[PDB]
DNA sequence: GCTACGATCG
DNA sequence: CGATCGGTAGC
């Protein structure tokens, strides 16, 4: 079985002190896509680049302790693409792609717009520039899994307080509509929602109040999958036995 | 300190 | 409903 994990680690150095390194192996994952390294290559230990002898490819931001994504895999990729090919966003290290024969897996960290209006605008620009990339990849006809933190909840079921967040970055009408377009217009499959139509499956919880304790969370981490491979998905779960971050790892198993 | 990233309650 | 009520990671 092909096990792919998507985990926003909220600082790889921090997560490695919480037991995330051991989790990489114990999970039995074949491919692990991580987001928010919050570190540059020089700050990464050998074990943070190639954990447990796994191959690894990362894209770090130009600013220190910020963003950054990576893809670890037991198998050696026959091709690697660091960045979207758009400087505006590659400055922030938000996109990595690895090709494994007929398969391709991406680690994505989509920009947040909650800090300020200017960052919301930047986020919308990212949607504009990434949408055509999703359409192209979809047209490749090959098996593709885009894991990562998309920073958008799609429907009411995807967050605890949908009524009160309709004017907040992450659940704005325009954003929800964008996700909807990716799924239906482009034809991508929200793997979790298709596997478990009724299960909320939150993957993130705010630091405010007692959000985590009360399970006041959002589902903003995805594995968007192409049709053929999506139909081969057998199960998935949000790992919460341990906590290495304010995000929880999203695990999906495929009958390849 | 800084940067950067909405649950609670009146 | 609108007003106010931010913990964390790394610099």
């Amino acid at each position: 079985m092909l096990k792919i994990i998507s985990a926003n680690v909220n600082g790889i150095r921090s997560a490695y002190k919480k037991g995330f390194y051991e989790y990489i192996a114990a999970s039995g994952a074949d491919i692990v896509c991580v987001q928010e390294l919050k570190a540059q290559e020089a700050d990464l230990s050998a074990d943070m680049k190639n954990p447990h002898g796994m191959h690894g490819h990362w894209h770090c931001a130009e600013k220190r302790g910020y963003s950054g994504v990576a893809v670890y895999s037991k198998r050696k990729p026959d091709n690697v693409q660091i960045g979207m090919g758009i400087e505006e966003f590659d400055r922030e290290g938000r996109f990595v792609r690895c090709d494994f024969g007929r398969l391709s897996v991406i680690s994505l960290y989509l920009p947040s717009g909650s800090s300020a209006e200017e960052r919301q605008q930047v986020k919308y620009r990212f949607l504009d520039a990434f949408y055509p990339m999703l359409e192209a990849m979809k047209n490749e006809g090959r098996d593709i899994v885009v894991c990562g933190d998309w920073n958008i909840a799609h429907q009411n079921i995807d967050l605890k307080n949908w009524k009160g967040n309709q004017k907040n970055s992450g659940f704005l009408p325009e954003e929800r509509e964008w996700i909807g377009k990716v799924i239906h217009k482009l034809g991508w499959t929200d793997m979790w929602r298709t596997l478990y139509p009724d299960v909320p499956g939150y993957t993130w919880w705010s630091n405010r109040g007692q959000a985590y304790a009360k399970d006041v969370g959002w589902r903003i981490d995805y594995q968007m999958v192409t049709p053929e491979l999506a139909a081969k998905a057998v199960s998935a779960h949000v790992y919460k036995d341990e906590k290495f971050s304010d995000h929880a790892p999203l695990v999906v198993e495929y009958d390849y």
